[PDB]
This record gives structure tokens, sequence and C-alpha cells, in this order.
């Protein structure tokens, strides 16, 4: 039946045999497609014609470690596998192949208590639209009735938005197990919409201005929507010790632009393979001065951590968080051996965040 | 865009087709350059456009309420890259909303609203690992000791443990009914019925098709819950109903189980009872009509008019001929689809606990 050494790939729906995951870290598509012309997969180019009308397409080299997106394009028209469960990125609903990593289980399911993520619905004045957040509540939050935790607010990159960090990203289990192991405070994490699932530049714009515009309001819908919608309806401190921010990709930008304007706010930053970045050689002025007393800044911020895959060029995360440094400003810096501006990075970024905060 | 349209509510953003006129139309626009055949699924073909796109309006008026579908290209049948994803017909496909005129009670108001939450437990029955949704009402964690009775609800087949909360729409539902003062603010929790795709090894795989759920549920589900929410777990706070055959998973779990039911709730459901037998079925538990109607304070009994009601219409009219209690409801215009569950639901929440 099966080519030897393979398994179902772990996101797809029940009863699908294929795509299988091989232990050499190849992949095996199979799809039934008789009347079409042209089959690919995405990023893998085109399969091959077979017997009985299905196609084939085995990955020609090993694949790397972690979570990719793909789609199954049928004649140029690109749609999620059928037989895949769904994940929002690159604008819109996909599919995901999961190559597992050797000695890990840190995002894996594990006999630990596990917490709840929930769907929690607002409203917006800023953007006259009701709108859903995902709340990860620890598994001893109902058992705590007294209790007030801190909180994360983790934001996605382009592309991507509010369900991503809790499916591909797999954030609960990571929470669940972190917590477990006595390695990250019980903490309430809030991942909300950036509003960048579509990058587009309108007539009269700039690329430039363009970008600018590209999830300008979150900033405010979080500080004057988000916030006050989570302390109303969850046990939550709201002293800027326990608030902290994070966001991987466009999603870096967004939480630098949130919280260096808004220190009072915020006393932890994250970057994962971030968009932000900090002209060294303006480090006095930039973002209003927040950096020019250097132990004032210091102080107010525990944590300044600056995250990137080893394979997406980590020099510029690695040559910024040198001169923060060299300049006086503290810095975390990390960096994720063999991955690059993928979801793997970013679960590696959250294990290695999560610890640091609220300490 | 056509006059009168407006995009499909189950669009994702920045996605402006398909979309919905005011005459309940459906219209559907992809881009296709390079394809030779392109359908929508149950409507035919699409009519090839310039600039290489394919368009197609129904033909006539379309039903009320929602609809799955899939886009075909060249006869390989895929999830709208338009759409959000809904769990039918044993994948995840797409969902066309029309609209009703004057109705909101499965729409967002300015009403205070539950979480719909993912809860994890390991199951032995299948050794596995599993995820159940869970409704629990707004006042939740601003009543930190109450307790709270459970619906638990379960989906048809072809479906799973999210189709309720998602194209059911239930947790508005709950919403506006809990705050209407319609229903008793109540957990709901809906797991999967392992029936998301019927394959033989005859009517033998008819008798194993969900077979577990009702012991994974009492030995599995249930304790689960009840040592993580705070839930009342005496019978008269423990009700169940299902969808098709979720219905015929409810008649088998709280029938032989009525110390742990006490409502019981069949929305077009496959659940049958051979009047003609009707004081041996089930180990006897109807042959004293008196103690089944003390026991059992609601049985609920729902079809659509549009999908054939008289066997639903006669099994009610029967039980209450040989002296059991039952609520019949007629959903008036939907068939075998989600509206009738929804109209099901609106139905049958606010009979529960009282």
């Amino acid at each position: 039946d099966f080519p030897a050494g393979t398994t179902p790939n772990e996101h797809n729906i029940n009863g699908a045999d294929y795509p299988r995951i091989g232990e050499d870290r190849r992949v095996h598509f199979r799809i039934h497609a008789p009347n079409a012309q042209k089959v690919e997969i995405s990023f893998r180019g085109e399969m091959t014609k077979e017997a009985d009308g299905y196609w084939s397409l085995v990955s020609k080299e090993p694949e790397v470690i972690g979570f990719h997106y793909y789609q199954v394009i049928i004649d140029g028209v690109s749609a999620a596998d059928p037989n895949g469960k769904p994940f929002f990125g690159m604008g819109k609903w996909v599919s995901g192949i999961e190559i597992p990593e050797k000695g890990v289980d840190y995002y894996s399911i594990k006999n630990v208590p596990h917490g709840l993520i929930s769907q929690s619905w607002y409203y917006s004045d800023i953007r006259k639209e009701w709108r859903r957040c995902i709340v990860y509540t620890p598994a001893e939050y109902d058992k705590n009735p007294t209790k007030k935790y801190p909180v994360l607010y983790l934001q996605h990159g382009m592309g991507e938005n509010e369900t991503s960090w809790a499916n591909q990203g797999k954030m609960n289990f990571i929470m669940d197990n972190l917590i477990a192991e006595g390695k990250a405070k019980p903490m309430i994490v809030v991942m909300d919409n950036g509003n960048i699932e579509v990058f587009k530049t309108n007539s009269g714009e700039t690329p430039e201005d363009a970008r600018k515009r590209f999830g300008a309001e979150f900033p405010a819908i979080l500080v004057n929507e988000i916030i006050p919608h989570i302390e109303s309806n969850f046990r939550t401190l709201t002293d800027r010790d326990n608030r902290a921010m994070a966001g991987l990709s466009w999603g870096g930008l967004l939480t630098f632009n949130t919280t260096l304007n808004n220190l009072d706010k915020f006393a932890y930053i994250g970057g994962f393979s971030g968009a932000g970045s900090i002209d060294l050689k303006q480090l006095d002025t930039v973002y209003g001065g927040v950096f020019k007393n250097r132990k004032a800044f210091n102080d107010k911020v525990h944590v300044f951590f600056l995250g990137i895959g080893s394979e997406e060029h980590p020099e510029r995360t690695k040559n910024l968080s040198d001169g923060l440094q060299a300049a006086g400003i503290n810095t975390i810096y990390y960096e994720s051996p063999g991955t690059a501006h993928e979801f793997l990075t970013w679960r590696r970024c959250l294990k290695e965040f999560a610890p640091l905060l609220f300490k």
C-alpha cells in the first residue's frame, strides 16, 4: 500500500491517507485528477502523471523541520488541499505540512493540564465592526477564583489573522508545557487581528504610503479597545509590570509601534523575525527619545527580545542587537538554528520568550 | 458589482465574490485563465467570461439559510479560496448564507457574549487525544461560585465538533436566548461523533457507525467536563440533542442512560422507535408511561417541512397516542440543512432546566 517509512501528515483530515511524511523528511503527495491538464503543489512545482488518473509528487530533497503552508494548484488555480485541515496564512485559508523534529516535544500534547483557547467577541468603534480575539487562559484559571493574571498580547504577521498563533503556532501546547514544567508564569495570552491579511497599494499611493497604512490602526485598537475588553472580562493584573507584547514579521513592527509609544503600559517587548527597525544613528531621538536615557529605558523595559531564524539572514537582527548593547540598551538575542521565515521559528521564539516574562 | 448584491457573509476579508442578491440568487466569480472547466457544486458549469474569469448566477432564487459548497476546477473539488472554512460533507468546504427578512436570533447583537472554548482530554476507549468545543455563558466568570446545567449537542454525519459553533451559529443563538430571558444560562458541550465518512469493510457498518460515542460521552466526556467546568451534575441538569445521525446517537445514549439524562432532542434525527413494540424497545423504558414522562421532562422531535416530515410527525403522534409526551417542531421552508437545526436549537434550548 503506502511507501515504506511514511506516516500521514499530521494536518490531514480524518480518513485522508495522503499527503504522507517520510522518515527522510520527504513529502509524498497524491491526488486523483484525471481531467486536469496540470497539477502543482505550491513551492514544489509540477506533479507527475500516473496510471488510473492519479498524480504524484515526492520532495526532491529532504524538507526542513517544522510547519509549511501549501496549496494544491489545479491548472493554475490555487486551493486548499481537500485532504487537509485549514490554516489561515498567505491571506486566505490554506493547508499545512508538518515535518517532525527528533527529540522535541515542547509543542506536543502531553499529559499535563491544558488551558482553554477561547473565542471572545467585542465591538470596535475605531473600525465600526464586531471583532473576535483568541484568548489562552491557563489550566489553573477557574480553580483560582480570586487570582489575577498577567497578560501577553501576541500578534501574527502579514497574511495571517487572529487564529494563526493557536492553530499553526501550537501556542496553547507551548504555554501548557512551559507552565506545567515551572518554566513560565501562569498567564493569559490574547491573540487579535492586525488587519494585515492582504497588502494593497492604492492608485495614488507610493510604496511608503501603503506600508505606513498597513495595520496602522492596530496600536489604537489594542490600547483603546482590546485591553479594556480583556480587563473587563478576565481576571487580569493591569499595571505595566504585568503587560507584555510580542509580534512576528509585520506584527513585530506593530509591536514596536504599540509598545515604544506606550511604555507606561508595556514593560516587555518581543520581535520575532520582526519588521520593526531601530535607526542606531538616531538612537537618542527615535520613538520620541525613549532610548536616550539608557538606565531609564533599561529600568522600564525588563525584556527587549529579538528573535530570528539562522536561515533568514540573522546578521541584520544580530547587528541591531549588538549595536543596541554597544550603546547601552539591554537586549535578549535569540537565533533559531536551521529555520527561516516560517512558524517553527516563532514557536521556538515563544518558547524562549514566555519564560522571561513577569519576574 | 451587480445591483442589489452584497458579499456573502462567509467570505474571507477582501473577497468581493461570491455575492448574494436581494432576490436570493448567488453570484460566483472565479479567476481561472488556464482551466478547461469550472463548476460550482450542485449548480453546474460556470460561463467563460473575458479576462479568463468564470461567472455563475443561480438560475432560480435559492433557499434561505446555509448551504455547503465547493468550487470544482476541471473536476477536482476544493474549498472556495474566497471562503471561510466549514467542516461538512466529511472535509473542510465552503458556505453560502442566504439572509432571512426580519430575523436576528442567530445574529451578533449588542448583548453579552459567551466564550466558545477548546478543551482537550484523553480517551482510553479510542486511545487518542480529543478536543471538545464548549460554550460558557456570558455571566460564567462574573459568578465564580455558580454552577451551570449542561447540554450535550451533537452534529450529523460528515460534520465534527466544530460544526455546531460555526455553520450552526449556536453561540449567538444562546447569547440571544439567554439575554432575552428565554433560556437559562447553561454550558453547551459539542464533541466529535466520529462519523465524518461512512465506509464499509453492509448494514453491519451502520451498526458500527459512531457506536462508541455513547460510552465516550458517558465515561470520558462528562467526567472531563465536570472536572473542568462549574457544572450541576444531577440528571435534571443534563440534556442531550443531536442532528441527523447525531439524533440516533442521542437516542441510544440517553434512552440507555436515563439515570443521567432528563431531556432528549432529535433534530431531523435518524433515531427510530417501533411503535408496535413500544413496550419492550430500549429495555422497556417506555412501558410505564407515567414513569417515563416524569423522568424525561422534554422529548423533542424537530424536522424540516421540506425533508418529508411525515415520518417524524407520525412518530410524535404515535408516541402521544400511546401516552408518551413529546414536543413536535416543524421548520417551515427548510430541509436537511443547517437553518432547520438552528431553528431546532432556538426552539429546544428554552425548554431545558425549568
